[PDB]
């Protein structure tokens, strides 16, 4: 079984990641507004010697152009890209839409209001 509180640390190194004010006040904001659950996000898995930085999957998501754009235009694959996958390429791109719209759609709404969750299936809807 996986432990919570192994969720809970790995949330600990990110803040150690760096002393910045920029990154330590962004997490204290995303992870308080979805704190309402009171755990973090899903999962944090750890690459090597590196932690999956969260705050590297929005800023790439902005650099798109939105969240929706990068649906409604499929460019899952430049965040892939990114994020390189060992060789087997699971749910790579789902799973990275899935825990993002879990506690990150709000966010990213609440802090620029992109677009609106109606027009988001309208981009959903073209997808399937």
């Amino acid at each position: 079984g996986w432990s919570f509180e192994e969720q809970f640390k790995q949330v600990r190194q990110l803040y150690e990641i760096n002393d910045d004010p920029k990154r330590k006040e962004f997490l204290d904001d995303l992870f308080s507004f979805m704190q309402k659950r009171g755990t973090p996000i899903n999962r944090l898995p750890i690459m090597a010697k590196s932690v999956l930085d969260l705050y590297e999957l929005y800023n790439l998501v902005i650099a798109r152009g939105g969240l929706v754009d990068v649906i409604n235009k499929k460019l899952w694959q430049e965040i892939i890209k990114g994020l390189h996958l060992p060789s087997s390429i699971t749910s790579a791109a789902f799973t990275l839409r899935t825990q993002y719209m879990k506690y990150l759609y709000p966010y990213e709404c609440e802090k620029k209001n992109l677009s609106t969750p109606a027009e988001l299936q309208a981009a959903i809807d073209g997808n399937r």
